[PDB]
């Protein structure tokens, strides 16, 4: 193989073999894994918005699927518009002005808690994974469960998404998820008509499918934040002149686009080819699998300039950290406010953050990781 994705040196750092990839071939068929990876921007451009020749439904190409594993991720159009319209009204329904100001308290009283700490802190399981959990549970209107304990449930789904490496990874995926499913049958069954969880109630689609997606956004908002506030921070606490620009509306959206871009955890994002069709210069076939490396692509010189560096005059709308197309994140807008209000906070606190130690990185090559941030608080 060209590398190992689960090898510590890459996972200790892995844009370099990303862009030894893509110098090579932006569409490179790995054999041992049996499937096309992508690394140019414009392919993954591509595949992400074709759902008529690449999908994530495999039974598109005659794969057994039970109706009880259905979900929002996993169904393609026509299936798909339905629970997807379902969780944007939802979604539309909540009030942005009590958005922000749960996510602007959150972010601040988890920040306070720091200030006073005289020895070193750990930014992932202090801040990053605290913040995403009560975030999310706010947005959702759901009382918060254990942190630790949800923690390791939703960590074994994480680490099942690199099955396809380490076949063993996937049993412990598998408990997990129906632990995380009774959880939110709980919610289905008990949350109060504020909050999201009651506004998919009411909208509501096949029972299955409604309770999968909720799954879905739980664990895709718990973890999708916790891990790009890990690498946000891991960024900010090494690189503090990028909260001294002018932190205006404007200037912030810039930097979070930036910030978004490059720290954004998403690596891999997987597709089966549902009709034969050209991806760059290569024909992929009727069933092969793609495996699109968006983080890759969002380092993609041809289109990022320099494309290590935060640089706040790039034009907007090109980055893929949400993906494109029908599938695209339904948090997004979500995500963006929740990553400004950790900014502002940041910025009022007065605290600062110097590293105490290296950022250490999880083994989980799908959705990276911080498995520890260690910093003094001065
Ligand atoms: C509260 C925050 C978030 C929620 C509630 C959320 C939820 C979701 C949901 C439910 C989907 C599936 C959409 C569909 O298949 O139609 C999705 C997709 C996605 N999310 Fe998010 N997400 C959040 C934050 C994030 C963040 C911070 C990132 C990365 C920076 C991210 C990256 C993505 C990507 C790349 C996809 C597309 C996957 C694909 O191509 O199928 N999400 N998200
Ligand atoms: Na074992």
């Amino acid at each position: 193989p060209i590398y190992d994705p689960l090898a510590p040196s890459v996972i200790a750092d892995p844009y370099p073999f990303y862009r030894k990839l893509r110098e090579t071939n932006t569409v490179h068929w790995h054999e041992f894994l049996d499937s096309w990876v992508v690394t140019g921007y414009a392919e993954c451009r591509q595949v992400l918005g074709d759902t008529t020749n690449f999908g994530s439904d495999f039974r598109r190409i005659d794969v057994e699927i039970p109706d009880t594993q259905l979900s929002v991720q996993s169904l393609d159009p026509p299936e798909h518009g339905a629970i997807r319209h379902l969780l944007v009204s939802a979604l539309h329904e909540q009030p942005l002005s009590t958005v922000r100001q749960q996510f602007a308290a959150i972010a601040a009283q988890h920040l306070a808690e720091l200030s006073g700490q005289p020895g070193t802190v750990d930014l992932v399981s202090r801040f990053a994974r605290p913040v995403a959990l009560r975030t999310i549970t706010a947005f959702l209107g759901v009382p918060p469960p254990d942190g630790a304990g949800f923690e390791q449930w939703s960590n074994a789904i994480v680490r099942s998404m690199d099955a396809g490496i380490e076949p063993a990874r996937a049993e412990p995926g598998n408990q997990a998820r129906a632990e995380l499913s009774r959880l939110v049958t709980h919610w289905l069954a008990e949350a109060d008509e504020r909050g999201f969880v009651g506004a998919a109630r009411r909208a509501a689609v096949p029972a299955a499918v409604l309770a999968n997606s909720l799954r879905a956004v739980l664990h895709a908002g718990y973890e999708s934040v916790s891990r790009l506030l890990g690498g946000v921070l891991a960024r900010l606490v090494r690189h503090p002149e990028l909260l001294a620009g002018p932190a205006t509306r404007d200037a912030d959206e810039a930097l979070v686009d930036e910030l978004i871009r490059l720290d954004g955890p998403v690596q891999a994002d997987a597709r089966v080819c549902v009709r034969d069709q050209p991806v760059g210069a290569q024909l992929v076939r009727r069933g092969d699998v793609l495996v699109l490396f968006i983080a890759a692509a969002n380092r993609d010189p041809a289109v990022f300039p320099d494309p290590d560096a935060v640089r706040l005059t790039r034009r907007r709308g090109l980055h893929l950290a949400f993906g494109r197309g029908a599938h695209a994140c339904l948090g997004a807008g979500l995500a963006t406010l929740q990553l400004r209000e950790v900014l502002g906070a940041l910025r009022a606190g007065g605290l600062r953050l110097a590293p105490a130690g290296p950022a250490a990185y999880e083994p989980t090559a799908t959705l990276r990781g911080l498995a520890e941030l260690p910093v003094s608080v001065r």
